[PDB]
Parts: structure tokens; sequence; C-alpha cells
């Protein structure tokens, strides 16, 4: 009884709620139920322990798992669906001292991509980004922390590109999306389709855009790089703090310098930094040393403002619905390929960008929270 | 029965007076019992010899062993108490030519894992240890040998951050705490069920935190990671002698050097020393020899006091009252993430860290000796 | 599964418009055909995607693939020669979140045997070639994807050396470069006719030239060894991406290291890069350190002169107009062989033969891209 019902309505708000994650997890008495909501989790419900087991046997159902298999841990897909409701679910369920556990992560639609439009950069840089996107080929790469969006700008900017004349081609494990217009290659090592196969996949494919989903393998760096000297515009994820390391991060995986210099037409670092919540907005004030440190002066910093929310219903109570990206834009030129082709270190080149018009990750993070979409302190606190 | 009340009571003292493990020997008449106090096998008291059946049989009834078998090894678990102790043990018992020999190890319960301010950070440090582990995102090492004190460190950090609102997935072999909040995953190789298999589910399954109580499977390291890499928070317990050389270590394990530069938010290094009893701690010459070899100033020598035990009864007669927990805390910043892409060794990543002002393990044990805590040469003997 | 019928409305288009490949995207509710021209792709005809599937599925039958394995995706060589359509396509059902994207690629006919000197050789690579293909012993091993023109001149090597005073046998699978005067043999794996099966008959021939249309097989790789090893000229497609990976290549598919340095005599790599059509030859002349980087003789980085095409009309405006020979052949030698048995990297291998008059193709390509024959980026594009 219960048990089928709490599956289904687990999952039905965490699509409502947005939850990215969907958590059935056994305590000692009970099991506590959590919805990961802007990017953490928080409580939903509890089952009884008993209707724990009940719970995980269903969602193995759910997600097309050998619900006999019950000694090992397993994964699947559930296309969890009611009404308009229409998320992919990662289903993965597993033993625990106190009964199975099972989570459903939610996957993503065409839909749940923001377009180019929506991604958050500060318009400066935002049209030089779309410039640099724009581009017949070349390497652009998005780097940065969890929900910064380096999916979602990669998909933004694969779903602008992937017109009627492009074959935009992509890595994930398993797909993220389910996209039109683009090539959403899975992952598969019983096939062979390791991150590097699939990228020698990609050119065996002949592309016009990767989107290499993480430059692990160093032949990814290799072949993200070779695709956009043989032509193809050439997106591709990285973790890093900054745009310069991430070109640095580019020799660091062993592609050499010459080719990145080349093929390189911009660097894009991203982050989440909590959003105000519409609904509860309230106008406050910044801190000014921070303020110095981005050149505010005491001229502008008189007239300064941030946002934070009053608390609604929109927000879960905690004054923020979702999470915004910031963004670093290192377009490259000569200047940049001169530095990348000697082998120049990140700060070598981030000086040399900055003085090109290179606006910071921590300022276009900082910027925003100055023109009211966050506080000068989620943004700080949500990097190293 | 005077067995029954014996190692209650043993246990007790081991718990109270901070054992690592409680040691009943095979003796004609009569039995040797001895605490593991402060790494001392401190004498405690003695048993007929007929007590190593009555007392083993106490270890293993409780354990869950077989109590004839005594010529193959067993190994249980136990909630055991007496006056102020109520507190989990393993269990086991040797089969031996003289009669079985038992030994029991002071594993901690769920309830009695210390906040990390009763961990034994000086107030500096301490902070500093606040900040690193309460990092919104990011990966933890906690390292060393037997008698580093891991374990508590480990929990007491998933104390700080896996509240019951919390998801956590923790993987032991076998089960040392049971700690509701958490869901804790045994390894069961029946199933197949590695650490590793343990992990797969757990980065499926998205918890907000990670806890591994041994990284011994390579695939295991690099989940932990990858969660940590991009937003959950992990902690990780591995061997290593060094704070910086842990980086290394990590790497060794299979985690690529760039995910742990975006993961690790530090990395900590223990060791632990004997307490001096305050009701009879001598304050010492101090020894020139010891005090050489360590490299003290005449600043601590002259004013601040380092001590030894002599006997006071409340020391188990041999002077000392319970482990002191010595910590070198990497702290990682980007100029330490920078270190790590990079590829830096412990001296290149410890040579940044020192000149941000980092406190190396013996420079903080000195202290902690010269705090008017531990001896000198406790200190010493655990480092250079 | 018709699916079929716009499979081969593609084909028959693809080679019509010299397509360098076709692209059957699987796509959220339909499939995508689209044709890759010049840089860019263009739309044929949409499929239903229960269409795909069953596109996926006979193309799987077409490429001697398993139609009924689809657990997995597969490839492989379809050979399609319809008549007047009679490109061989290179088939990779590459899975996505749709269904696998069975791009089929276009893999060049004989397109005439040409003379060595109509290869477009440097006179370093184009001397060592003459050298290598003159000899009565050894195997020339030939790289590149099939379409960079292997076999065109691998078959080149036989129509100069196969002269009436040679005992000259070559196996093909099917027979792709025919040339007069010379005995060819198709594989027939059905009879059991592997490529090591007939070049086991090649041994027993003690021939002067045996060639081996495809080295793929273990057996093959084995034989095709030996088929020089016993004392014959042996002439080979050696299906890869690279003439110093090539050595390497027959040690990974099994034969023993030493048989394969007794075995070879030069191995040759080639591709074609797109050329700049003379109006926009604009010389933009290099940074050295580009150049430099890429291995290219100080005295060449000298008088180097990079070009790009500016884009341009007669392009257009891609930069590009059609393709142009480079070429990297590593006369073997002993110093060579040592490297054979060591199985030596690429560039190391390479490097090696460079300083034997071996051009690299990156010397090569780049010279021609320091005339304007082509561009830097298509140099590196095609020799990195």
């Amino acid at each position: 009884s219960a048990a089928q019902k709490f599956v289904k309505q687990v999952i039905r708000e965490a699509f409502l709620q947005d939850a990215s994650d969907i958590h059935i997890e056994p305590r000692q008495n009970d099991v506590q139920v959590r919805l990961r909501i802007d990017g953490a989790l928080r409580p939903y419900s509890t089952l009884p322990k008993g209707a724990l087991n009940a719970v995980i046997s269903v969602v193995k159902i759910m997600g097309g798992l050998n619900i006999a298999e019950k000694r090992l841990p397993q994964d699947g897909r559930v296309r969890y669906r009611e009404g308009a409701i229409d998320v992919d679910l990662r289903l993965s369920t597993l033993p625990t001292v106190y009964g199975e556990k099972a989570v459903m992560r939610l996957l993503k639609k065409a839909s749940d991509i923001p377009e180019i439009e929506d991604l958050g950069f500060a318009p400066g840089v935002f049209e030089r980004f779309k410039e640099v996107i724009s581009k017949p080929y070349g390497i652009f790469l998005i780097t940065g922390p969890t929900g910064s969006g380096k999916s979602f700008t990669t998909f933004s900017i694969l779903k602008r590109i992937a017109t009627p004349d492009k074959n935009t081609q992509t890595i994930e494990d398993p797909v993220e999306y389910e996209i039109p217009g683009i090539n959403q290659t899975q992952v598969n090592p019983q096939a062979g389709l390791t991150f590097a196969r699939a990228l020698r996949a990609f050119l065996r494919q002949d592309p016009d855009i990767i989107m290499v989903g993480e430059i692990r393998d160093s032949e990814t760096a290799k072949i993200a790089t070779e695709a956009a000297l043989t032509g193809h515009l050439v997106i591709a994820t990285l973790h890093t703090n900054d745009a310069a390391q991430a070109i640095t991060r580019l020799d660091e995986m062993g592609v050499e310098p010459f080719n990145i210099s080349a093929a390189l037409i911009g660097v894009l670092s991203q982050r989440l930094v909590r959003r105000v919540c519409e609904h509860c907005k309230v106008e406050v004030k910044p801190d000014p040393e921070t303020l110095r440190r981005l050149g505010l002066s005491e001229a502008e910093i008189q007239g300064a403002r941030l946002y934070k929310g009053m608390g609604c219903e929109r927000c879960g109570g905690t004054g923020y619905k979702g999470r915004y990206a910031i963004h670093e834009l290192l377009v490259v030129d000569d200047e940049i390929r001169h530095a990348i082709v000697a082998g120049k270190s990140a700060t070598e080149i981030k000086e040399i960008a900055r003085r090109k018009g290179m606006k910071t990750l921590r300022e276009d993070g900082l910027y925003k929270a100055l023109q009211g979409i966050t506080t000068l302190e989620e943004v700080l606190a949500r990097t190293i």
C-alpha cells in the first residue's frame, strides 16, 4: 500500500520541486526521504523501515532493474511521467545494514536546457561568448563546479549551433539529456566506447561540433583539439577555477601548445551561486572591501546594492530559488595565442587576458551579486 | 561472574582511560591483563589460569564467536558497558598452544563520536580544521598508521555535517558505527559488493556526503573523489605519514590529479601521544638530546613547559592519562590546487603550505608537549 | 527494415555529391539523414525513429555485423559497390539516446594507380619511397584512414616495382586498387581464406613481392610479418592512423616483436590537407615557436612562411579548396629495427626516420603550409 504510493509520490514531487535528485534512504527505525532541490538535499517525508524494502523493490521495477538481483547494487532508467511531468530518472539501488536503499537522479530534456540567452553571462562577455561559440571551428571550453552549467552551457550552445547543417556530436554517460539536432552518444565500455574511443568515434562520425562531457582521458583533450584543427567546432568540459587554468589544463593533459594555439577561440569558466527568489526579493547593501577589490571605488560603491530573499513558498523558505551561473571569458586572440604556443602559464595568460577584456569568474559573480541576482557572499562561498 | 565483571570493568577502564586495545593473555596462574592505554600495555590485573577459558568464553560469547572452537581464529562485535562506559569492541581470539589469547579493540559508538572541537586541535589549527571540513563541497583526507586516531576524526567530521536531514552514504567492512541519518553499506563479497561496488551505487545514488572507512579499492578512491570534485562533501580514510604526500597517495590510488585538485579541501595527518597525568606531572630538565633532535627554542624551553608522568594512581600507575592527538592540517586553497594539477610532490605542496603558515606534525606535537599536556619524548617518538 | 530505403537513396546521393560522409541521425521522433560536403551538412531525408532501429539493424547486416546484437553498437566496412555508386563505406552505428547513428564514411576507389611522383612526395620521403619500394625484401606498410590514399599509394608501389623479373601477388578485401599486369586475389572468409591464409600461400610462392590489402586479422599480422620475414618484399596497407604507430601495431596485433623488425623496410603515412586556392594565399608569417614546437627544423622554421586561406569566395568561405597530399615515409634501417622490436612510440620511431630524410608528415605538410599549398591549421589537423 504505502510503499507504492510512496515511490510515485516522491518522484512526482521531485519533478514538481525540480529536485535534481530523489532519495529513499533508510535509517535505524524508518526511512528518511529527501529531495535535492537547488543543489542540496532536504527532507520530504518518511517511510516505515518495513515499507522501505517494499519501496526499493518498486523502484527497481520503475528503472528496469533486475528485481531478483538483491545482492549486488544495480542501476537503470525510469521514464517517469505523470500528467505534464516528464523527466527520466537514473535509478540506483543498494544494500544497507538498514535494508535496501534507492535513489532516482533526475535526468533532463531539451526543454530544461536554457537558451544560450538564459545562461547568465554579463552582456559584454555574452556578446563575445556568442561570437566565439558561433565560430566555424576552434576550441571552446566550459569549465568548473557542480551545477555550474558546464553541461547546460555546453548544450545551450550545442542546441543553438545544432542547425540543419551541423552534426552536433556529444559524449555523455548515460545520456544526460533528451535533445534533437544533436547526436548524443552514450559511453559504453562493453562496446569499447570509452570517452577517448567515443571521441575517436566523433571524428569517424564526420562531425561538426564535439562535445566532450568531461575531458578526463588525455586522448580526449587531444582529439578535441584535433577536431578543432580539422575544421570542427570544439566544445569541451573541464573543472578549473579560471579560464587561463583551463588552457593550461589542455597543456597539463598533454595537448601540444602549437595546436592549442592554432585551434583555441575561447575559454569559459563557470560556477553556481544562489539566485534570489523573486517572490521575496529585497534590496540590501554589499561589503565595500570586496567591491574595492573589483575596482568599484568609493565613487561607485556609494550606490552599490545587493539582493537577498525575505523567504517565501517559492524558495522553500530559504530566500533563494535556484542558482545562477557565473562566467569567466577568455576570448582568445593573437597575444593569447602567442603566449600559448610559447607554453605560457595560467598566470601569464591571465594577465594578457584581463588586459584584453577577460572579465573574471569571480568578477562576473560579484557583478551578478551587484546586478541583483545574488549576494556578495554566496559568490565568494562557492569557489576555492 | 568474576570473569563477566572482570570483562565489563576492564572494558570500562579501557574506554574511559583511552586504550586502543584490551589484552588478556595466557599465563600459568595467573592470566595477564594489560590495556593499551595511550599505546602502552599498561598493567591492569590478573586472573587464575582457568580464567583464560572463562574470560575468553565471555569475549567469544559476547562477540558471537564459537566458544568451543580454539584451533581456528574468530572476530566479533559487542556493545559493552560499566560505569561511565557503553562502547563497542571488536572481539577476537587466537588459537594458542598455552590456552587461547583474546584481545578486544576499542571501537567507538556512534554516540561517542566527538565534535570536531573534541578532536584535540589547538584553537588555531582547530578553526582551520573546522573551516576546511565545513567547506560546502570537497574531499577531506584523514591519514596515518595504527595509533593515528583516524576513525574518530573520520566520524567526528561526519557528525558535524551528516545531519538526519542530509543524505549520507558510508562504506564499512564490517560496520563500526551505526549512526541513524546515514545510510551504511557493508561491503559484501557474497554479492560481489566491494567497496568499489558500494561506491558505484553511492555515486549514482547522489548522497550529499560520502564516507569510506578505508580507501582500499582503486575505484572507491576515484568515486569518492569524483563526487567531491564538484559538490559533494567527502570523508576518506587512508595510510600516509605526510599531509602533502597524501595528495600524491590519492593520485597513486588512481584518482586523477585534476580530480583531486578540484575536490580537495584538506589533508590531515595524525598521531596520538600519551597525556601526562596532572596529579603527578613532572616538569622536566628538559632533556638536551631530546630537545636537540626536536629543535626546541629557548623561548619554549625557558617558559613553555614539558612534562613527564611519575604515577598518580588515576593513570594506571604509569603516569599518563589518555591519548593526545597531534594534527598536521594542509588547507587546500587554490595555490595548492594549482600545485596538485601541476603534479607537485609533498615537498612542493608542503613548502607552499608552510610558506602560508602551515604548522607541521612535529611543530604541533611539540607545542602540545609545551602546552603541558604531553611529553617531549612522546612527541619525538612519532615524528622526526 | 526500410530504413534501408533511405540508406540506399542516401548512399547514392552521397556519392553523387562527393560527400565525405553520410549521417543517419537518430532523432527524438524521427531520423535526420544528412550529408557532409566541404565542412557543412545538408539534409537529404528523414525516417521514423522506428525506422532508425531498422536502419541500425540492417546496416549491421551490411557491414557483416550482427543484426541480433543491439545491446552494444557495431562497426565495419560495407561493400556497397552499387555500380556507379561504388565508394566503400565505413559503418559506425554509434549509440545515442535515440538509437545508434549510422555514419557511413566514404572510402575511395582505385582512382587510377599513380606513379610515385604523382603522389606529391617531398624529395626526402620521395627518394626514400623510391629506395624502399625498389627492394626485393621487407614490408612497405602504408597508413591513414582509407580515403587518405593508403591503398592508392600501396598499389603505386607495385605499379612502379612489379617488373617482369619479380614474382608479384596480392590479396585484398575486396579488391580496392587494381593494377593492370598484376596478379590479384580476394579474401573469402566463407571458404576460410583469411588474409593470413592467402599470405601463407604467398610465403610458399617464394615471391619477390607480397601484397596485403589490409593487415587487420591477428593471423594476418603474424603472416604478413612472416611474408617479409621469410625473404620477400611485402607491400601492405596497414589500416591505422600513423606510419610509426604501424610498427608498434603489428606487435599490438600479436606479432612476435622480432619477426616484425626482421620483416620491415619502410612505413608511409599520408594525408591530404585542404588547399589554399591561390587567390587567398595570404602569407601569415609564422610564429617561429609554432613551427619549432612542430619539430620543424630550425632551418625550415626560418625559411617558413605560414599561410591561412582567407575564405575567399573561391574556397570558400572555409579558406580551402579541395585537398593536397602530404607524406611521411619511415625508411627502415637498423636504428628503426631496434625501435620496432621495442615497440616505440610513434613520435620517437618516426623522429629516428625523420633524420634519415623522412620529412615527417608534420615537417612535410607544414612545409606545404609554408608554401601556401595549405595552411597551418590543416597541417596541424593532419599531422599533430
